[PDB]
């Protein structure tokens, strides 16, 4: 059961909230690594802006992946909301973000040959996949993107930061909101122009990150540059370092480049839902 982690304890697993456990900041607050007095492995947000943003996403969180569990979505441990202070406490996943991984810092890191990254599509897409069709009422993520897929110990891909998710029930297509939420080179287009989110939303921001898996490069763009090769030479475009492993996989890469293609549709209606997304990824293998 999600644990009320009392505040003490938090402040010296981090030992005191030193830089030397810091591992992100900026925006929403800060995020550690550390050991519970327990021995777990964690990873702790510190959230800032209290009592507005910043407790609006601390809810956004606990109504939602603090109330699911699933082999796709990183577990949500604990919490503690003491006066002004808002930490959210998650398993510490091994090999970070697929960002990181992707864009590997001094360009070292983890290998990602196809097989894995494969596997982190088809993980990150059942990951979605629970949130829109098993869980009522639906959840609708609002801000996927690769630093948002962390890695575990086994290289299984795990959907993290639900910030800003969002309930809508199920008798319902669309969710009205009051802000434009979303990262430059994920948000879909329909989202600049009505304040209106829904799982197709998240399942464009899906296909912008199996576009990360197939090309190696940051969307920021990226999804216009892809569509405009994809009329011309669509063997220009994937990552350089699938094709060293064995250029006879270039036909499985298409199909799955097709995949993300339908979930970039300009139209809502016309891009798949993750459940047909799954159902691709398996008849490809098929
Ligand atoms: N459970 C976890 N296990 C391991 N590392 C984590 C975990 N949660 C977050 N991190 C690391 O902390 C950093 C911040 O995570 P978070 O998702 O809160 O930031 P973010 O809003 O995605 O940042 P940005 O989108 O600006 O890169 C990430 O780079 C990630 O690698």
């Amino acid at each position: 059961p999600l644990r009320k982690l009392a505040f003490a304890d938090l402040l010296q697993a981090t030992n005191g909230f030193h830089n030397d456990s810091l591992i992100g900041s900026g925006g929403f607050g800060d995020v550690y690594k550390a050991i519970l007095k327990d021995g777990s492995a964690v990873a702790i947000k510190k959230l800032i802006h209290v009592s507005g943003q910043g407790d609006r996403e601390f809810m956004a969180e606990m109504e939602t992946i603090g109330k699911i569990k699933h082999r796709n979505l990183v577990p949500l441990l604990g919490y503690c909301k003491v006066g002004d202070e808002r930490l959210l406490v998650y398993e510490f996943m091994k090999y970070g973000s697929l960002e990181d991984v992707l864009h590997d810092p001094k360009k070292a890191g983890v290998k990602l040959n196809w097989s894995t990254r494969r596997k982190i599509a088809i993980g990150s897409a059942r990951g979605l996949a629970f949130l829109h069709h098993n869980c009522s009422p639906h959840i609708i993520h609002r801000d996927m993107k690769s630093s948002n897929v962390l890695l575990d110990e086994n290289l299984e891909a795990r959907v993290s930061d639900f910030g800003m998710a969002r309930l809508m029930s199920a008798m319902d297509t669309h969710l009205s909101v009051s802000t434009l939420a979303g990262t430059p080179g994920y948000v879909p287009p329909e989202y600049y122009q009505s304040f209106r989110c829904s799982t197709k939303g998240d399942v464009y921001s899906y296909g912008v990150v199996l576009l990360e898996l197939l090309t190696g490069k940051r969307p920021t763009n990226l999804v216009g540059w892809v569509k405009q090769h994809a009329k011309l030479r669509i063997s220009d475009v994937f990552d350089p370092e699938l094709m060293k492993e064995d250029p006879a996989l270039e036909i499985e890469l298409l199909q799955h480049l097709k995949v993300a293609v339908a979930c970039l549709d300009d139209r809502a209606w016309r891009r798949p839902t993750m459940v047909q997304v799954m159902a691709m990824f398996k008849e490809i293998q098929a």
